[PDB]
C-alpha cells in the first residue's frame, strides 16, 4: 500500500521453544527495490533507536535481479551505515532460484557482502533450481524451509523424512536453520523435536505494521 | 550417421552388472532422436537376451521432456517392449528431474500408466533441476540417481558427502533404487559403498561401450 510513502509488513521470526523473537522478515538498475530495503533499515533503526530490536536481525527478500547488478554491495553497505546498523543485523535472503551464470560472481557477491558484516539466507528452500549444489558453492549463512514442507509436516509422515533430511544438511555445512509455513501445532512440535528451533508462520505470528512490532519486540517474546 | 553407446551400472561391491544405460556416441529434435534411442536400444536389449545374456537386468534410456508428456506415450513404449518381447520391470526411464513444473503434474498419471505396463523410472542429475523435493512423496518413480557433481569431486570435496549422505536418506525413506554416476575416483567408490550406495556408473567403473562389446561383458557378467 501507500501513504505516499511504502508501507511495509514485518513477519516475526521467533524461537519457539522460549517465543522469544529472533529476527523479523520485511515484507510488502529499472527495478529499485533498494527502496524496500532502505524503508526496512529506517523503520529497524528506529526500533534500535528507542532500544528496542537490538539485538534482533532484519531479514529482506532480495531478488537475484536486485543481486549481481553493479553497485549492489555498494547500496546495501552505505544503506546500513547510513542507519547506524551493525554488521550482522540484516541478512538477506536470497531466492534459490538463483539459476544464474557467474557463478563465481555470485560468489564474490556473497564473500563481497560478508566483508560488510551481512548475513545471506536461502528463501523457500527445496523448491527452486540447483537446490543441493549451491550449499556447495555459495558461501550462505541461514536456511529456509519452504511452505510447502512445513504445511503437512505432522500431518504426513512421508514429509518428516525430508525434514530431517534438510535439518542434517543445515546442520553438516554450518548453516542455521528457519522454518517458514509454520501453521500447526503438530509440524511445531515436530520441528522441536528434530532441532529447528527457529519459525515464521500464522500460528507464531502474523505480518504486522512496523509501530505494531515495535510494541512486540518491547516485550521481547510471543506465546 | 549416429549409433547408441551403453555406459553400464555395476554393483561396486562384486562387479556385477545391474543395468546398462542407453546413451548416443556423439515432433521436436530431441523428441524424434530419443524415441529413435528408445526403439533401438530396446531391439539392441533383446537381442542380447535372445543370446542369453543380459536377461534379468535393467535397460536406462534418458527420456526428454518432450516425448514424455505427449498422448499415446505411454502406450507407445509397451507397444516398443511387446514387439522386441521385452518382459516386466526390463526397462526403466531415466527423467531429468526439472519437469516437476516444466510439465503438468499429469506426470503422476504417466509414471502410473508405465508402472502397468512394466517399465520403472528413474530421476537423473537429482539436485541440480529444479527441485522435485516437494513432490518426491507423492511421486511414484522407482530410482534416484546420484548426480555427477555429487560424485566426481566426491571425499576430497567436503561438500559433496553431506549432499551424497542425505540423498540416500531420502531414497530410504520412499523406497528408492540408489545409483550413482560419475564415479570417477576409487575414493568416491569407496565412501559411497561405506555411506550405503552399492549401484554406480563411472570412467573407474567401466567406460560407455557398444552395444556388441556390452555382450560380451555381459557375458562374463562382471567387470575387475
Ligand atoms: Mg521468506
Ligand atoms: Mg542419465
Amino acid at each position: 500500500i501507500e501513504g505516499g510513502a511504502l508501507v511495509l509488513h514485518y513477519l516475526p521470526e521467533i524461537d519457539m521453544r522460549t517465543g522469544e523473537v529472533l529476527a523479523a522478515e520485511a515484507l510488502v538498475a529499472g527495478e529499485l527495490g533498494r527502496w524496500v530495503l532502505r524503508t526496512a533499515c529506517a523503520e529497524f533503526s528506529r526500533w534500535r533507536a528507542n532500544g528496542v530490536g537490538r539485538n534482533i536481525v532484519l531479514r529482506i527478500n532480495v531478488s537475484p535481479v536486485q543481486l549481481v547488478t553493479d553497485g549492489f554491495v555498494e547500496s546495501v553497505a552505505g544503506i546500513m551505515k547510513e542507519f547506524g546498523l551493525p554488521r550482522g543485523s540484516v541478512c538477506l535472503e536470497i531466492t534459490e532460484s538463483v539459476v544464474v551464470q557467474d557463478i563465481e560472481t555470485t560468489r564474490t557477491t556473497l564473500t563481497g557482502l560478508h566483508n560488510v558484516g551481512v548475513q545471506v539466507a536461502i528463501d523457500d528452500f527445496g523448491t527452486g533450481y540447483s537446490v543441493l549444489s549451491l550449499l556447495k558453492s555459495l558461501p550462505v549463512d541461514t536456511l529456509k524451509i519452504d511452505r510447502s514442507f512445513v504445511a503437512e509436516l505432522g500431518s504426513n509422515p512421508g514429509d518428516l523424512p525430508i525434514v530431517r533430511a534438510v535439518i542434517a544438511l543445515a546442520g553438516a555445512f554450518g548453516l542455521q536453520l528457519v522454518a517458514e509455513g509454520v501453521e500447526t501445532e503438530r509440524a511445531a512440535l515436530t520441528l522441536l523435536r528434530h532441532g529447528c528451533y527457529r519459525a515464521q508462520g500464522f500460528l507464531l505470528s502474523k505480518p504486522i505494521l512496523g509501530s505494531e512490532m515495535q510494541t512486540l519486540l518491547a516485550k521481547g517474546r510471543v506465546p
